[PDB]
């Protein structure tokens, strides 16, 4: 039912899937199987960041996903997304732990919208998340703490990501991502993240997307669906 | 119930419950008596624009009107809005026409709100409204129409504005407009408008407001209660 | 000498040279001879937006010019910055005309340079240029007029462009717009112009460009090289 | 000749000229003896963050000294700076040891200026320094250096400020800080510091300021002249 479009922080390889055999950011439109992934090497408990970048004149979607040390990953596609999704969107951000698991948490996130004619503009900037986020909307195990973080997935008291979690935060008002009068609809975000795990295996990852404005976390959407399909087709 | 801080673009005075005898600008903290206000020569007709700028550090609340030819009026009311509204608001514009009436399209309308600490930021920006804007709360009688325009108060279809209308546009998302480890909280908000009419005299004016963010239209609030307050107190 | 990157709404065919036989916006590397173009309707006397992005991620420098009609010529280029400009570069507006003439009136003028890491930023915007515009850099026949405009060639006192003209307006400040350890390198300019023309064919357009800081109009630069380029190479 | 307006953080009383006997942040018009000041607490070694926030409406300037701690310290000074800067200047930062000394490192520093009209804007922000900074104009000891730090006064090869140092940046752009016309001009500069002493008392601070474009370092005006005056008139 749900339209999605979302870069894709995969920590875990489903090989059975679609991902490679790597963790890998990948470019998702309306499939959890990317239609573009790069190599991606997470650094496990380090604060990473991810940037997305869409303009309508290019067409052309990209993130990168770096750490401090420098290494990053890029990924590209091409695409209309006018196409793709509804004028009107909400955005946010997803993650998933399975049968392996992982901290998903977001130290901040920002995102601007732009329609440029022939001005609309949205932007906000979290670096700090707060217990009560009125203009967050939390799904499934996503939680705002004390500490100023988004916490996508359940974390256990003493500090231990917990399996078979799901959460989502999408910013609160809708949207206008595109307007087929608009010459230039553009949009960024960026995200700081920290996945961090003790685990065999880090699993599942975090997505930034883009969805129809009544989207909710889909059933069974835990681990390699990353909150955002109901299934991997 | 509402708690209201306004900036009003009042036309019509109304000096038997605190008006000056003028058509004025005033600044309204929790009442429609303004705290503060300057004579503001309505231009019948002209697009305006109104700015409105707060931050917490000076905690001076200003708001200046003017027109192309360049007339403007200015106010300006010290007050700590910490003390005064809730920490999340929402974020509107407000119109009335009673015996005597006006169009109040506004045109643009934007906004700015950081919390800056020892940052969270939202904006918006509005150059062109659309039919189905989803990320607008319009209330009462405020229409967003397809010339791009917000109509806060009921246009007649051969282009007159009809009496004892009102209207709001709030944005969607809650704002938080201030945070007690916030170094600065400001705000600015900018709209530009076109009040026209060929009555006696027009009426009742526009504001931009900060309320609690389930705020609504107040009982029987048209006419000199601009769509803020459920009476003259 | 110059090290150029452009983008070039040309409103002259010079098909001696590389151009195509319409009028087109092109983006030059390094060379007046477009590696892209697109045919462009200029609409004589009609106000017109240029919208240039690239960021160093999808790496694709891109450019749309519309009139308010909706007409939009699109134009992208697959290029990595990184490899063509040196690190610190001035940005700026050139026009010509040649034989044929127009008026090369910029009206607003907007650019964001954004350096992102593992954030420096310049975003200037002029909506109205002043008589004695500190900021900007004026070369040949570039003047600032008192009609809020920047008139990038010589018109005369009653209203006529001049031919054989050419001027440039750099921004003063210098702009780091790539910097190796970077992660996002982005940079949006935008600027709306009027090209009007009562002659035979107009010429010969408008370029934004990106170049070495000390760069200035190269000898005979005039008409097809569009203030850019020292031939046409 | 320099006509000055400064935000002082001033970390040595100097009774004589004016100052509180504590170490103080201070608005200062066209002379050192600050018009309005406000008792701050110094924290040695930590990074603080300066906000100055100036608009034409309510004609309050205003600085924020904070600490991550908390601890915080404000002044304002209602002030028509129209009637004091010149309409363009150029933007910076100074600061000084004398006899006592400290480290005056700048970590990051933002400015905004805007002209709104009846909009004109420029805005950087540096998070990062580098070593050969092309939009920055060094006088006198201020270095950028390869740590992305401003160094504004002599610092020694093993981490030790040197007293009777002078040192600013200025951003390398004239800013048109008002314009009669404008309906608001505001500005906005963030800085963040590291004062650092071992010294018996720190000294002697570090300002924003704003003057003439042509300005430089006065003469003789190292330790408590901050940089900004001739003299302690
Ligand atoms: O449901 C199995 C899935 O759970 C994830 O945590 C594992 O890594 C795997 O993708
Ligand atoms: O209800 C009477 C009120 O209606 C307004 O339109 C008049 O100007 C007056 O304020
Ligand atoms: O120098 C000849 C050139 O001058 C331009 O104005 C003409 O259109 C042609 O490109
Ligand atoms: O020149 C004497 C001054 O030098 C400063 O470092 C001292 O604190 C004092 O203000
Ligand atoms: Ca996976
Ligand atoms: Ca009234
Ligand atoms: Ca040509
Ligand atoms: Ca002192
Ligand atoms: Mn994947
Ligand atoms: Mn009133
Ligand atoms: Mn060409
Ligand atoms: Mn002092």
């Amino acid at each position: 039912a749900d339209t999605i479009v979302a870069v894709e922080l995969d920590t875990y390889p489903n090989t059975d899937i679609g991902d490679p055999s790597y963790p890998h950011i990948g470019i998702d439109i309306k499939s959890v199987r990317s239609k573009k992934t790069a190599k991606w090497n997470m650094q496990n408990g380090k604060v990473g960041t991810a940037h997305i970048i869409y303009n309508s004149v290019g067409k052309r979607l990209s993130a990168v996903v770096s750490y401090p040390n420098g290494d990053s990953a890029t990924v590209s596609y091409d695409v209309d997304l006018d196409n793709v999704l509804p004028e009107w969107v909400r955005v946010g951000l997803s993650a998933s732990t399975g049968l392996y698991k992982e901290t998903n948490t977001i130290l901040s996130w920002s995102f601007t919208s732009k329609l440029k004619s022939n001005t609309n503009a949205l932007h906000f900037m979290f670096n700090q998340f707060s217990k009560d986020q009125k203009d967050l909307i939390l799904q499934g195990d996503a939680t705002t703490g004390t500490e100023g973080n988004l916490r996508l997935t359940r974390v256990s008291s003493n500090g231990s990501p917990q399996g078979s979690s799901v959460g989502r935060a999408l910013f609160y008002a809708p949207v206008h991502i595109w307007e087929s009068s608009a010459v230039v609809a553009s949009f960024e975000a960026t995200f700081t993240f920290l996945i961090k795990s003790p685990d065999s295996h880090p699993a599942d990852g975090i997505a930034f997307f883009i969805s129809n404005i009544d989207s909710s976390i889909p059933s069974g959407s835990t681990g390699r669906l990353l909150g955002l399909f109901p299934d991997a087709n």
